[PDB]
């Protein structure tokens, strides 16, 4: 799918069984969901926004279906405004970005 | 160009007689460029990202050249970490996301 940013890019994923929108977000260097339940095990961390630094857990090895796509990784749960797909995730689906 | 995500998608921006770099940020709405030197008039604006609320100074009408390219619309200076170009920006240098 070409994307046209006209309107936010949004997009269905599958995350642990649930249904979300997550927006693609190339200034992203990772992946950031709102709170949510997820199994497994996790680490605490940090992670820097333009507003400053909000503490997150990692879960890594998370099964995410991207717009029907799948990808393997590690997923940032946290108190983030929206859904972020960042660029550790962006790589697997293939995207780039062109103009 | 076509722009792969294995690394920050960073870009050369000319912006008001300075060289800057700035990264393609499709999660932003808009442009928010550190705190630099530009003449006109702007007015308090403040915006939201993963930390929280900025408060940031408003210009409409400056000249950016992007990656060689010339746009003309609102830039945002303040307290962000990096530059960030954003979809009010992006759209007018005809930047698509692929995948
Ligand atoms: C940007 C800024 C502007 N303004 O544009 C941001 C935005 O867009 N914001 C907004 C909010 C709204 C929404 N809400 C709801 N939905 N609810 C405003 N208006 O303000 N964006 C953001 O933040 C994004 C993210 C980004 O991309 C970042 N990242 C992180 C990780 O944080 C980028 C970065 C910064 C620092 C440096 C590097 C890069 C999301 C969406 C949040």
């Amino acid at each position: 799918p070409q994307i046209t940013l006209w309107q936010r890019p949004l997009v269905t994923i599958k995350i642990g069984g649930q249904l979300k929108e997550a927006l693609l977000d190339t200034g992203a260097d990772d992946t950031v969901l709102e709170e949510m339940s997820l199994p497994g095990r996790w680490k605490p961390k940090m992670i820097g926004g333009i507003g400053g630094f909000i503490k997150v857990r990692q879960y890594d090895q998370i099964l995410i279906e991207i717009c029907g796509h799948k990808a393997i990784g590690t997923v940032l749960v946290g108190p983030t405004p929206d859904n972020i797909i960042g660029r550790n995730l962006l790589t697997q689906i293939g995207c780039t970005l062109n103009f």
